[PDB]
RNA sequence: AUAAACCGACGGUAUUGUUCAGAUCCUGGCUUGCCAACAGGAGUUCCCCGCGCCAGCGGGG
């Protein structure tokens, strides 16, 4: 597992997509079929580009669009039952079946996912998701902006939430887990990264 | 097919050498952009795949 800080330039960084598409530069195997790896968008204004955390289960290589900073190599150590400071945005949504009566390409009726707009909806949310692995000490949920991206042939929306708290772990491997694989939907769109810290 | 018809105005040629546009000059003095203002109602968020479905839960992009 290598996490890095990784800047992409203007050019490359108008949809979420493209930083997608982007960022995907820095591990050249196909089909992988990947991603192995998750990120969170700290500044998003250039120059030189956006800047962004990149949690990976490789090594990234600087491309022209894309310029990493720093890399390191990490092993999570995570002891039970102590207070920890932790940073996640996050696509809170409900899968619901559609009040209009649109069509998949099964002939069936389509399905859509809805954000969550209540703090205590999202707050439960992040808790569910949690589970055994830790317990919400502290939260502060934060509003975003609605994201809005291109491609391939769709123009889409993500609402996302950044939580920033306190928690306290209950179980090391399952939360191990949930750092690694991600948390909630659109984990290529910039969100499922959960970070850690000590308070 | 007409004072028409047939029917070259043709050949040869550096415009060349010399030349500061120079010296003098504050654009200065006087100026509030002020008065009024919840962003809140809202769970739609576009494409696939798996399992559910008086519910919905997930995995990818």
């Amino acid at each position: 597992m290598y996490l890095s800080k990784v800047i992409i330039a203007r050019a490359w960084s108008r949809d979420l997509y493209q930083l997608h598409q982007g960022l995907w530069h820095l591990f050249p195997n196909r089909p992988d079929a990947a991603r192995d790896f998750l990120f969170h968008v700290e500044k998003r204004n250039t120059p030189e580009g956006c800047h962004v955390l990149l949690q990976s289960a490789q090594m990234p290589v600087s491309t022209a669009v894309a310029t990493v900073i720093k890399t390191k190599q990490v092993e999570f150590q995570l002891q039970v039952g102590v207070p920890l400071y932790f940073r996640l945005r996050a696509n809170p949504i409900k899968t619901i079946l559609d009040n209009q009566k649109r069509l998949d390409s099964k002939g069936n009726i389509k399905r859509c996912r809805v954000p969550l707009i209540k703090e205590a909806e999202q707050i439960a949310w992040l808790q569910r998701k949690l589970g055994n692995a830790a317990r919400v000490e502290d939260v502060h949920p934060i509003s975003e902006r609605p994201q809005y991206f291109s491609g391939d042939g769709k123009s889409g929306k993500i609402q996302t939430v950044c939580f920033e708290g306190v928690l306290t772990i209950n179980d090391a491997p399952a939360l191990i887990d949930l750092v690694q694989q991600g948390i909630g939907p659109a984990k290529s769109m910039g969100c499922g990264l959960l970070s850690l810290a000590p308070l």
